[PDB]
C-alpha cells in the first residue's frame, strides 16, 4: 500500500522526458522519448472517437498512405474543447507553452519562439493503414508524433520506422507506438521515416505535432 501523501506531478507532459531524450544524430537528427506523459493509464480511452476522416493516397502521389485524422481546429478553440476530453485541452496548453519550447531548445537546440503549430489525432485502425517512406515536409520545422496506446502487439506492424532511404526496408531503427513513446526531428533532406502497415484491424492512436513559419 502507498503512503497517506501527496506526490509531485507537474504537468500532463514530462518535459525532463524531452530533455534528456534519447537522441540520434545519424542517420539524422531525432529525439526519442520514453515515458512522455507523468499519467499515461487513461489516455488511451479518452482518445476521440469519432470526428476523423479516412484519407489514402496511392502511387499516383510522392507519398502514400492509409489512416484517419481528426484535427484540432479554430473551432475548437472556441468552444473550449467540449467536443473532446479535457487531457487534450492540456496537451494544447502545454504544447503552446513556454515549457515546450524550453524542453525542445535544450534537446536538439532548435528554438521554436513565435513559430506556428497544427495538431492532429492520427489514427491507423485497418489492415494495411500505414505511410510510405517520406521525410515530412520541407514546410515544417520540427515535426512531434507522440503515441497513446496502452498495449500493443508486435506482430500487428505499426513500428514507426526511421530509414536510411526511400525503402522500406532500409531500417535504422523502430519505435514501438505506445503510451510514452515519441519521436521528434527536423525535417530534412534525408530525414526519412514510414510506418509498417497494420497486419490487423487494431486501433494505433497517436498525436502529430507539426511546427512551421510558412503554412502548407
Ligand atoms: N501530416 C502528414 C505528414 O506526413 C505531412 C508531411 O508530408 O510532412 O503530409 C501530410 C500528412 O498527412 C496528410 N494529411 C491528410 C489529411 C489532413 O487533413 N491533413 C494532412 O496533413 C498530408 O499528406 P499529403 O496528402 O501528402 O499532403
Ligand atoms: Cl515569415
Ligand atoms: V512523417
Amino acid at each position: 500500500s502507498s503512503g497517506e501523501n501527496l506526490y509531485f506531478q507537474g504537468h500532463m507532459i514530462d518535459f525532463n522526458a524531452i530533455k534528456n531524450a534519447e537522441l540520434l544524430v545519424k542517420p539524422f537528427k531525432v529525439g526519442i522519448t520514453t515515458n512522455l506523459f507523468t499519467d499515461p493509464k487513461p489516455l488511451f480511452k479518452s482518445y476521440p472517437n469519432s470526428g476523423f476522416h479516412n484519407i489514402e493516397k496511392g502511387t499516383e502521389h510522392e507519398k502514400q498512405y492509409r489512416f484517419s485524422v481528426r484535427e484540432i481546429t479554430t473551432s475548437d478553440l472556441e468552444n473550449d474543447f467540449k467536443n473532446l476530453g479535457k487531457c487534450w485541452q492540456i496537451l494544447y496548453q502545454e504544447v503552446s507553452s513556454v515549457q515546450y519550447r524550453d524542453a525542445i531548445l535544450k534537446a536538439i537546440d532548435l528554438d521554436i519562439s513565435g513559430l506556428k503549430f497544427k495538431m492532429g489525432f492520427y489514427k491507423y485502425y485497418r489492415t494495411g493503414d500505414w505511410i510510405s517512406p517520406h521525410k515530412d515536409k520541407p514546410e515544417k520545422i520540427l515535426n512531434h508524433v507522440m503515441f497513446f496506446n496502452e498495449t500493443w502487439n508486435c506482430a500487428n506492424g505499426g513500428q514507426f520506422l526511421g530509414l536510411r532511404s526511400q525503402n522500406m526496408d532500409d531500417i535504422v531503427f523502430e519505435v514501438e507506438p505506445l503510451v510514452g513513446n515519441s519521436v521528434f526531428f527536423e525535417p530534412r533532406e534525408n530525414s526519412w521515416h514510414a510506418v509498417r502497415p497494420l497486419l490487423c484491424d487494431q486501433p494505433r492512436l497517436s498525436v502529430q505535432i507539426e511546427i512551421f513559419r510558412t503554412q502548407f
